[PDB]
């Protein structure tokens, strides 16, 4: 279903408006749906506007509701997002991060009672594109099992780091090697994955999307290192920001709300001249796409690049989203 | 063979001191080479010292030079390590990032033209006892190739986090999924990889070591997911210490020396309760030993606890060290 900027963000709205958010708001949210989409994260974009519906619903979302700052030790700041959006939420604490490393050279925020902030790379990216390096994660609640577990008891805590190079250099993954809607995606594809990215039902890693589906028991990235990062990002987004766990939000919640987010900001002009921060970042770069390929016919990339090109592509071929998802957005008017 | 702290901590000094390093730096590298053994961590510790000498001998390090500070913004700062001491000069550095933290709240330190740090964990470690929340990485030779080459382009740029939990959790992980300390291990004992560690000469997974550590297509912890995270942490050392980049290094150095050095110090106390502290930590830790085993008898490992049965261990029966290490250390001052 090919569509274009201005429809996405239309439904986005009204879909927003009839459900008790106030016209500012509602464009704002709507906005940044749209914007993440076109950019090409469709899966935390257009595809995720139905569940964020539902939960805006069963009150784990306030659209009226506003961050507030409780406590400043200088270059760092505690806030309490108050069950406000997601992603509007996020976007104005990274802003604030920045502003705080304007004046200090570095700044962290941390965000207790948040919601779901969509697609993290959108703050990373925001920072990167005014000369900071960007960095964020937050934590979710319990989808995966830790390392030598069966049972799902870390999140998938996406850590996400912006370098404001050209074009932007950026991670933005989850602890999860690969993330259940790519499952799903491979699944109704008929395919499996390239790697192991879960367990069967007997212990043993497994490629089958459906498998891992059913059990759970997604693999995380690293195995062991991935969980145990998962695990570390958790304790400070909840130790800074005196929040709720992983643990906390999933036994005490009744869905994924409240969770907890970090943002970081960090001054780069200052610290070396223009010039030079472009040739040691090219020579970097080059170092890395000029390797020799294990497939010639596959070329070399950068983290993040892509957001670039895509972005690109569909401000030209016009943006395609799938039709079982523009269908449910449809159902949802009326 | 087993031998007294002090008795290994002396054959440090001896060679120390008989290679022109001064008193008091002697006896404090000595210091660090003798608790990172007592810690367990042999690789980095006694088995790396006879590596360290020699490149002190080629000059590679310089035992006088000391920290030079270049540029201040508030919790941030740029220091240039001088081709001081690897170990003595990040303990430093980590110092004046908590020291900065405990007044900003967060404290940053770049830090250019280092030495091998030897154990990065003993940083973001020395971080967590003092109570705050530690995190350093620093860069390297490339040594392993980007996601998508053959030809190493990128370095292990470990990423340490430490939390001042109890016990302290935290992730001390280079960015390969092995290291090539690990390769030579199962190799040497006729040992596959518990799980694919790199690629053969046909461009397939596998868990041959010794494949592995001749083509030095050694894999990426997380395939893309590390590649990217490597490139990233080498551009944020590289920029905020107007430093050398693991190309740079690679290309412009006649060995592994002049690299860079990132140091993170985050206060904790003051933005939770000590109660709160200890129970939220708990509750996520006990969440992760409590889940549901893989293995009824295989308990479930939290990121870096097993470093305080190593020491306690250690403080109890003794110090092994392997003989031939041992004689190679002795044979220094022949
Ligand atoms: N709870 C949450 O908030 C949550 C949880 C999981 C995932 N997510 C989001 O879902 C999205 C996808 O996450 P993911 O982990 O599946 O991402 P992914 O594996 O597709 O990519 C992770 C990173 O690796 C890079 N990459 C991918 N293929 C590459 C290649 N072939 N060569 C070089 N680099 C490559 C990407 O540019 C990216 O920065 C992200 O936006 C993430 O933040 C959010
Ligand atoms: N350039 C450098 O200076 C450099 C380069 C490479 C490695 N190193 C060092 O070598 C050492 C080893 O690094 P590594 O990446 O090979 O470490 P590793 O894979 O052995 O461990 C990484 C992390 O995973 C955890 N872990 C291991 N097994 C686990 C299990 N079964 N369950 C749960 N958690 C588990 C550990 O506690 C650790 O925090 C580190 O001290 C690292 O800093 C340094």
């Amino acid at each position: 279903m090919k569509v274009t900027f201005e429809q996405l963000k239309a439904a986005f709205n009204r879909v927003l408006i009839s459900r008790g958010v106030d016209s500012e708001t509602a464009d704002a949210c709507a906005e940044m749906f749209a914007r993440t989409t076109e950019s090409g994260v469709y899966s935390h974009g257009v595809n995720r506007f139905p569940r964020f519906i539902q939960q805006l619903e069963n009150g784990d979302i306030i659209p009226d509701a506003q961050p507030k700052r409780i406590t400043s030790l200088g270059a760092i700041e505690q806030w309490d997002a108050q069950r406000s959006i997601g992603n509007l939420t996020a976007k104005k604490m990274m802003d604030r991060a920045i502003e705080l490393a304007a004046d200090h050279g570095i700044g962290l925020v941390a965000l207790r009672n948040a919601n779901h902030w969509m697609r993290g790379g959108s703050y990373g990216w925001q920072a990167a594109e005014k000369g900071y390096i960007g960095i964020c994660w937050t934590n979710s609640i319990a989808v995966m099992p830790p390392w030598g577990a069966k049972e799902c008891r870390i999140g998938t805590n996406p850590l996400i780091v912006a370098i404001p190079s050209t074009p932007i250099t950026m991670v933005d993954m989850s602890m999860s090697m690969f993330s259940y809607g790519m499952l799903e995606v491979n699944r109704l594809a008929g395919r499996q994955l390239p790697v192991d990215g879960g367990f069967d039902d007997e212990g043993n890693l497994t490629k089958e999307p459906g498998v891992i589906e059913k059990n759970r028991r997604i693999l995380p990235m690293g195995y062991w290192k991935g969980s145990g990062m998962s695990i570390v990002l958790d304790m400070i987004a909840t130790l800074l920001s005196d929040g709720a766990s992983v643990a906390e939000v999933t036994q005490d919640n009744s869905d994924e709300y409240g969770i907890s987010q970090i943002f970081i900001a960090i001054e780069v002009d200052k610290l070396i001249d223009g010039p030079t921060r472009d040739a040691k970042l090219q020579r970097i770069m080059d170092y890395v796409t000029s390797a020799e390929r294990a497939d010639e016919n596959q070329a070399i990339r950068l983290p993040g690049h892509e957001f670039t090109t895509l972005l690109a592509e569909n401000r030209r071929n016009g943006i395609t989203v799938d039709d079982s998802v523009w269908a449910k957005i449809q159902a949802l008017l009326e």
